[PDB]
């Protein structure tokens, strides 16, 4: 280890803490750069060697972690809540926390281990028919989003979550077990106590349960609606009009959002369509086109461009050569103000050009607080940092902005049209919130112990009909570990900020679309090219995480606390729309049969 990491010493007071937190930060940016590269190299090529480099990083990190964690604990335990500066005591606080680092070195090599073989079963699980086999991005996507064939959709999510769940099971049982021992020795229950403190907020359950209640209405009406259409196409004996929809149906491995069977859906298809992946394939996009054009959206409001080291060292398509890759979504800073990157298998599609969109918001953040000190580098708080490309791509997506930029001729201001658009949104946003809530429910249980190993199926898919109301189309037992057939789970990502985010976001829009003076209804808004909501967004970005982020958000949007208004408020006009349709077709509300499954179509897996 490096003696010119290693912590100096410094007076036991706030005058010698102030001085002790910017050596901190000196050296935690050599150490976080190192971090962060060797995850790159790994992430970008998964290999034994990247994996063995990405823990002697981890490892290096830990001790870090310790050495200033330690010195901070007998420097200034006693004395630094009482310190005036308000930064100065988070950064404190942060520092003195140190996670995997009050394990020991046995144990610390032994978590850092697991992360790297978890993160390789997911990304490198395939699904095989019988010679070739299929990967999650784009194989299996593809089906989930495109294929209309009951058991071929099937034979993909059943394949999926028996490749990726059944072998994580017992690696996420020892990942948990070292995750609560350490993050115990810093005072917490559990280390989803830990990650809930990150909202600083004694009622944040509560205050996420409230919410929840005022959005789930707008779910239950877009639920039976879907369940209605699906019942059209799959008959009577896959869908149940009572029950829970099967959850391979909804365009997406995950259930999670439905905007891929808006073709199933969609009221009104003669009105023009809103999916525009077949124009822009037929415009010849591609992955750089969507990434320029995302750009060009944040420079419109004078904010920054992405810098020539984001263009230089960005993955922003799948490799071609022999090689595996987390194809994951990711943004990356390097903690060093310079480098910045993407890391996407980008396919040419409108809800790709969305996730460009969300990842570029992640980039930009870095850019507006690179010079804060390290400890700052947070959005005010993680739903803050998942906000900020969601906000914009609201904007992107209205017909009049596609328009804008050549993506669809443009629509009739009519109200089969804009029922046609909110559907589509409500798709993507309301179909999601039950998901965004739930995951982190069950992981929450998992940490608190609440939930054992001989129940993290039960419990998860208790949550998944609870919340979604959806059911596994082919049995499930103990042996199947379907969370972990979720990205975030083996991949260690804590979920509740996309919850928080996807309420937040309309939250910003609203702020945005008011400061732009905009007056239309909120869901016709389109902030492109509004310099005064730039700047009001750059206030944000650029405070990181040295202001409470009830704080920010008040100088934001009026409140200092997450509103399901906005969200109401942008949706109302399907929101009635929804409630007279199931009406008119005497729909149930729920899914009061919650026992019932489907049953396996005939001839499977066989034909
Ligand atoms: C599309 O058309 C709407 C008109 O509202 C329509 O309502 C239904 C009957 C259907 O025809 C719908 O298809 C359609 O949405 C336009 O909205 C209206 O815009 C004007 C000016 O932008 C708004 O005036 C403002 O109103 C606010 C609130 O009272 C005031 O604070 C302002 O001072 C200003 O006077 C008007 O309120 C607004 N109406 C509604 C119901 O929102 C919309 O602009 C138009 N958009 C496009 C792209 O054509
Ligand atoms: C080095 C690193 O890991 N960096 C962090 C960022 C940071 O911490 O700074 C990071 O890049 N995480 C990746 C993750 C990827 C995505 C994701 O997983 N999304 C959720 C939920 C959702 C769905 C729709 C939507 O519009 C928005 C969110 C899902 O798909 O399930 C996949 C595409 C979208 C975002 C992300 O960017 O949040
Ligand atoms: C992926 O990582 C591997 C290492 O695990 C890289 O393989 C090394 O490549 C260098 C340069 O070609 C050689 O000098 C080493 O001997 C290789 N080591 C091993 C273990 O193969 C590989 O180049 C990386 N691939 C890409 C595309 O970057
Ligand atoms: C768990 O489930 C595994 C999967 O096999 C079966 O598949 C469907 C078609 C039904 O037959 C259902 O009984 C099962 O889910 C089994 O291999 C395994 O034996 C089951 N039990 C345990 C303890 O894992
Ligand atoms: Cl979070
Ligand atoms: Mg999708
Ligand atoms: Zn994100």
């Amino acid at each position: 280890l490096d003696p010119g990491l290693q912590p100096g010493q410094f007076s036991a007071d706030e005058a010698g803490a102030q001085l002790f937190a910017q050596s901190y930060q000196s050296s935690a940016e050599q150490v976080l750069f190192q971090s962060v590269a060797a995850s790159w190299a790994h992430d970008t090529n998964i290999t034994a060697e990247n994996a063995r480099r990405q823990e002697e990083a981890a490892l290096l990190s830990q001790e870090f972690a310790e050495a200033w964690g330690q010195k901070a604990k007998e420097l200034y335990e006693p004395i630094w809540q009482q310190f005036t500066d308000p930064q100065l005591r988070r950064i404190i606080g942060a520092v003195r926390t140190l996670g995997s680092a009050n394990l020991p070195l046995a144990k610390r090599q032994q978590y850092n281990a697991l992360l790297s073989q978890m993160s390789r079963i997911y990304s490198t699980a395939k699904v095989c028919l019988t010679a070739t086999c299929w990967s999650l991005d784009p194989d299996l996507t593809n089906i989930l989003a495109s294929s209309r064939s009951y058991a071929m959709l099937l034979f993909a999510w059943e394949g999926w979550h028996n490749a990726a769940g059944i072998p994580l099971k017992p690696l996420y049982e020892d990942f948990t077990a070292l995750s609560n021992e350490a993050y115990k020795q810093d005072g917490f229950t559990d280390t989803g106590a830990y990650w809930r403190s990150w909202y600083n907020s004694p009622t944040f359950e509560d205050d996420l349960e409230h919410l929840y209640q005022q959005l789930e209405p707008l779910y239950l009406n877009l639920h039976a609606f879907v369940r209605r259409a699906l019942h059209r196409r799959y008959g009577d004996r896959y869908i149940n009009l009572r029950g829970p929809i099967p959850a391979h149906l909804l365009g997406d491995m995950w259930a999670q959002s439905w905007e891929n069977i808006y073709d199933m859906v969609v009221p009104f298809p003669d009105k023009p369509n809103l999916d525009v992946t077949s124009t822009m394939l037929q415009q010849g996009w591609q992955a750089t086109h969507m990434f320029r054009v995302a750009e060009e959206f944040f420079t419109s409001l004078e904010l920054s461009p992405m810098p020539p080291e984001f263009w230089e060292g960005s993955m922003l398509e799948k490799p071609a050569d022999g090689r595996e890759v987390v194809c994951h979504a990711s943004a990356w800073d390097f903690y060093n103000r310079k480098d910045f990157r993407i890391k996407q298998c980008t396919r040419v599609t409108m809800d790709q050009l969305s996730t460009v969109h969300h990842e570029m918001g992640h980039i930009q953040y870095y850019l507006q607080y690179k010079d804060l000190p390290v400890s700052l580098r947070r959005g005010a708080n993680p739903g803050f940092h998942e906000a900020i490309g969601d906000v914009l791509a609201l904007s992107v997506s209205t017909p009049e902005h596609l328009h804008k930029i050549g993506l669809l001729d443009r629509v009739t201001n009519d109200t089969e049209s804009d029922i046609n658009y909110l559907l589509k949104m409500a798709l993507e946003k309301i179909a999601f919130l039950p998901f965004g809530y739930l995951v982190d429910q069950w992981r929450w249980g998992v940490f608190s112990g609440r939930t054992p190993p001989s129940r993290y199926n039960f419990d998860w898919w208790y949550l998944r009909t609870k919340y979604q109301g959806i059911c596994p189309p082919v049995t499930r037992n103990e042996t199947h570990f379907d969370a972990g057939a979720k990205f975030h789970v083996p991949n260690v990502t804590p979920y509740i900020r996309y919850f928080v985010s996807f309420v937040l976001q309309f939250q910003f829009h609203e702020a945005l679309c008011k400061e732009a003076g905009y007056e239309g209804p909120l869901h016709q808004c389109d902030i492109y090219r509004s310099t005064k909501a730039g700047a009001k967004l750059r206030k944000v970005l650029r405070a990181g995480s040295s202001r409470p982020w009830q704080e920010v958000l008040k100088d934001m949007v009026g409140l200092d606390a997450l509103d399901a208004q906005p969200l109401l408020k942008y949706f109302q006009l399907v929101t009635q729309w929804l409630q007279e349709q199931n009406q008119q077709n005497g729909e149930v509300l729920g899914w009061p049969e919650y026992q019932w499954h489907p049953p396996l179509p005939d001839n499977y897996p066989e034909g």
